[PDB]
């Protein structure tokens, strides 16, 4: 099964009567034709005006604009699609309909509002000044001519886990998590709890309450580097694309480097080609890397908790330590 299906995704829609519960959103614009988005230009979505500033991204079927919601002085990411990606904005009204935590409400992306035409859509969501995480792993790396310091690397990667384990909570697999989908919305604190992190662009993400219990995929990535574990080994996969990609965020933050995952031979047992320092921790990076990559089954997941539990634990052992190397990151972070 492809859970990624273009045809599927349009029976699945319809299925629900989305338009129809669309039609009907005060925050959403049908309209006739949407206009490419361009620099120094304004947008309407009904009474809401905005300013289009600059270019962030641009391919070959849309680009990504910072803009600002006038009425507000909000800081706004506008991003354009063709086609009209309707399931991701189907996508993340179910995430904000689902959600029950205050705690991790700001940990997801939510359209403010959507502008839908025939031909692209235009989703408005919040900007960050910080950015996404490899654009704060790059800055930390070029002013410190160092790889990101450990202990903030566990902080970050125990607020990963507590919004994964929430999301997948709710049914949602992310299915594209990698450190470009992660923003940090604002300064870490010490206490590793509250969340500075959120989420985006579920674009393709993949809705398991529209499936029977009990269903899997096993849809392959082409691609080596985004093969999960189960693609590399003929095998069902759900959840387990989210923990590989888990995986691949925490191992950039760590190294600097992208991850390649090989079997540590001679076991059957998948790790990142990139032994971790003995120095660091490793014992618990090994048990956090080993236990994300290397799931029995789909019927039943790693404790996503136990992993917070371990990284807390180390974060505990070095107070004052983590205290420094937090301010000094969030200085670096302006």
């Amino acid at each position: 099964f492809n859970p990624f299906n273009v045809e599927l995704i349009s029976s699945l829609l319809e299925s629900i009567d989305f338009s129809m519960y669309i039609e009907k959103l005060p925050h959403c614009q049908l309209v006739g034709h949407v206009k490419r988005l361009h620099p120094n230009t304004h947008l309407e979505v009904h009474n809401e005006k905005f300013e289009v500033s600059k270019m962030i991204g641009k391919g070959a079927y849309g680009s990504v604009y910072v803009g600002k919601h006038l009425k507000s002085g909000k800081k706004v990411a506008l991003k354009q699609e063709r086609p009209t990606n309707y399931w991701e904005f189907y996508i993340c009204l179910e995430i904000h309909s689902r959600l029950t935590s205050e705690q991790m409400i700001p940990s997801y992306a939510h359209i403010d509002y959507a502008l839908v035409g025939n031909n692209s859509s235009v989703y408005i969501s919040e900007f960050s000044d910080y950015g996404s995480l490899i654009g704060v792993c790059n800055k930390v790396k070029s002013v410190t001519n160092r790889n990101m310091d450990e202990y903030v690397v566990m902080h970050l990667s125990c607020q990963m886990l507590d919004i994964v384990d929430h999301l997948h909570a709710m049914g949602i697999i992310h299915a594209d998590i990698k450190p470009d989908n992660f923003l940090l919305m604002k300064p870490i604190c010490a206490d590793p709890n509250e969340v500075s992190l959120q989420l985006i662009d579920f674009g393709v993400s993949i809705d398991m309450k529209l499936f029977p219990d009990n269903q899997t995929f096993n849809y392959v990535h082409h691609d080596d580097l985004f093969k999960c574990i189960e693609m590399r080994t003929g095998r069902p996969w759900t959840y387990q694309l989210d923990l590989y990609g888990l995986v691949s965020v925490m191992h950039v933050l760590l190294f600097g480097r992208y991850m390649e995952v090989v079997q540590r031979s001679p076991s059957t047992i998948w790790m990142p080609k990139t032994n971790v320092p003995r120095y660091f921790q490793r014992t618990m990076w090994e048990n956090i890397f080993r236990t994300l990559l290397n799931i029995r089954d789909c019927r039943t997941m790693p404790n996503l908790q136990q992993l917070r539990t371990q990284l807390k634990c180390a974060l505990a052992e070095k107070e004052k330590y983590v205290a420094e190397a937090i301010s000094k990151f969030n200085t670096i972070l302006q």
